[PDB]
């Protein structure tokens, strides 16, 4: 049968170096009591604001709602995708940012002080490993957390909780996984904020590690006490499998991490937009969209586009309406890519009526379709999804406030769109006609 180690134990000490290096713990002394004061009442007044949000994800294909309630702060502009939600910044004060609540905007600055701190510390522990021991830069950007994901969970109001599977640890907030989306052997610092035998303690909260695809070493169980913080470095979260272990208490986390964002930015997705729409002759901001190049790369470059924007970003957003809670930060730029997009139904629109135009021959006609057909399927198949998942029965468990907003949505009668919602029609024509 499978054990595990905690303190208690006499080779918990031994395992820890030689199977758990890179993972740190820095208990609550090696933390100003001027720093634990604001950050647990940053953490408290976002609290009864209402600022976490538990999360409609979806993992091994089936809806689920997450017993932990969330919350992302964090650079301006950036997003953080969670078992395919993308969750999108409350942004916090960085150098020339701008502005929302006062209150909550109080929180956003602790947290990112909380950040700066948590920043040091990792410098020092990943100078230490490798000086423990023998580029300087690839330390500092490993540590350059963009964003923090906040974590809440009473045990006590939601008690629907796992057994731990493989050591006998007790309870699971949060079931072994691997953080996702992070840059390669990019640090990850925790801090931990609870509330007030044979093994570990299951009223107090401990966050648990295993080796991946090896359930016979012993797991290890790090009991987490009011501001202790740990340290997951270089490659132990590729490395290692973590969870969480539920105590009987309330409990908050901030997570801070490395997000790779190179495609998960809105300055990343504007630009894109921009690049989708050079082959737009863009005069005049009308419904008579029409387009400088058919070249078959231009055309499937431009409906990719029209995809990502779409499927990445809006209805990414809207799954979870309702951020505007926290701070309309991402109020204008989405309406700004909702016009975007918009805009490239018009593209599309235009691309089909070029298809079906009098004077062209076949063999243009052929290699368009060719271009754009699965980027069209593609867009059939994420559409059905999308608001399938945006409508199921564990989507009309509604408080008033956190309904799934399908979004862009209309239908047939709306001659405000270019094209209709469902593209089977379209696609069915398209590939008939590619086969002839
Ligand atoms: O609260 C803590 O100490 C750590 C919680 C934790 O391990 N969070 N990580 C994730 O929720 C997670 C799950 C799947 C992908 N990326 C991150
Ligand atoms: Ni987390
Ligand atoms: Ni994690």
């Amino acid at each position: 049968r499978g054990s595990h180690m905690t303190p208690k134990d006499d080779e918990f000490y031994q395992q820890w170096q030689l199977k758990y290096p890179k993972l740190i713990l820095r208990e609550a002394s090696s933390v100003s009591e001027e720093l634990h004061k604001e950050v647990q009442e940053a953490f408290l007044t976002l609290h009864k604001h209402g600022c976490l949000f538990r999360d409609l994800v979806r993992i091994q294909g089936k809806d689920l709602l997450t017993p932990v309630s969330r919350i992302l702060i964090g650079n301006p502009g950036c997003t953080y995708k969670y078992l395919n939600t993308r969750l999108f910044t409350v942004p916090w004060p960085v150098k020339g940012s701008n502005i929302t609540e006062a209150e909550i905007a109080a929180a956003c600055e602790t947290f990112l002080k909380l950040n700066d701190y948590l920043q040091i510390e990792t410098i020092q522990a990943l100078e230490e490993l490798a000086a423990k021991e023998k580029d300087e830069v690839d330390i500092k950007s490993r540590a350059a957390y963009n964003v923090t994901l906040l974590n809440f969970m009473d045990p006590q109001k939601m008690p629907y909780l796992k057994e731990e599977p493989y050591f006998g640890m007790g309870k699971m907030a949060v079931s072994w996984h691997h953080d996702e989306n992070l840059v390669d052997r990019s640090a990850v610092a925790v801090y931990s904020y609870s509330c007030e035998l044979e093994g570990r303690d299951p009223d107090i909260w401990h966050v648990g590690f295993k080796i991946s695809w090896d359930i016979e070493t012993p797991g290890l169980a790090i009991p987490l006490h009011q501001g202790d913080c740990y340290f997951m470095l270089d490659d132990l979260n590729a490395t290692h499998q973590h969870c969480v272990l539920a105590g009987s208490q309330p409990r908050f986390s901030s997570t801070h991490r490395v997000a790779e964002c190179s495609t998960g930015t809105l300055d990343y997705i504007l630009q894109r937009c921009q690049l989708a729409l050079q082959n737009v002759c863009d005069d005049v901001d009308n419904d008579d969209v029409s387009l400088k190049s058919f070249e078959p790369a231009v055309l499937k470059q431009g409906e990719e586009i029209h995809n990502e924007v779409e499927f990445e970003w809006l209805r990414q957003f809207w799954f979870q309406g309702n951020y505007r809670k926290c701070t309309d930060w991402w109020c204008q730029p989405m309406a700004q890519l909702e016009a975007l997009w918009k805009k490239m139904e018009g593209v599309t629109n235009a691309v089909l009526h070029e298809v079906k135009r009098e004077g062209l021959p076949v063999e243009q006609r052929n290699e368009i379709l060719t271009a754009i057909l699965a980027s069209l399927t593609a867009r059939q198949n994420l559409r059905r999804e999308w608001h399938a998942r945006c409508q199921s029965r564990i989507a009309r468990t509604l408080p008033a406030d956190q309904k799934p907003e399908c979004r862009p949505y209309w239908e047939k009668d709306d001659a405000s769109m270019p094209l209709p919602f469902d593209l089977t029609d379209i696609v069915s024509e398209l590939r008939g006609q590619l086969l002839e």
